């Protein structure tokens, strides 16, 4: 590679480390269907675009029981 | 003690800090009349608004014979 170079649009997002890892664990899960995490930005940081946040958005507040993602029929 | 939470919507730009350094030179001088650069995600990336980005875009294709953000009408 030449050097690290990476710009782009959508949704930056940081609160505390631990947030950080449990992004990783669910995009390791990939539990949404979608590679929300796209560059995670300085240990804190995720960049998300700001087209699938609202996954992430149903999964921070539904994921206690479940949040609605079953297209297995629709 | 304290810790930064900054969601934000936007431009991520990451490149070596170069960038950075005349970024906050041209914050300082403020030359574009906004706050293009809205927070240093640390040392390395920054973050600049889309709706602005279209100034900086100007900034870097027009600087060369010269930026002029002054428009009293153009």
């Amino acid at each position: 590679g030449s050097h690290m170079v990476n710009v782009l649009k959508g949704v930056l997002i940081e609160c505390d480390p631990a947030m950080k890892q449990f992004l990783l664990y669910l995009d390791e899960s990939n539990a949404l269907g979608k590679k929300f995490i796209i560059q995670d930005i300085d240990d804190t940081h995720v960049f998300v675009i700001a087209e699938l946040v609202n996954v992430l958005q149903e999964r921070v507040g539904e994921l206690m029981d479940q949040n609605a993602f079953s297209l297995t029929q629709k």
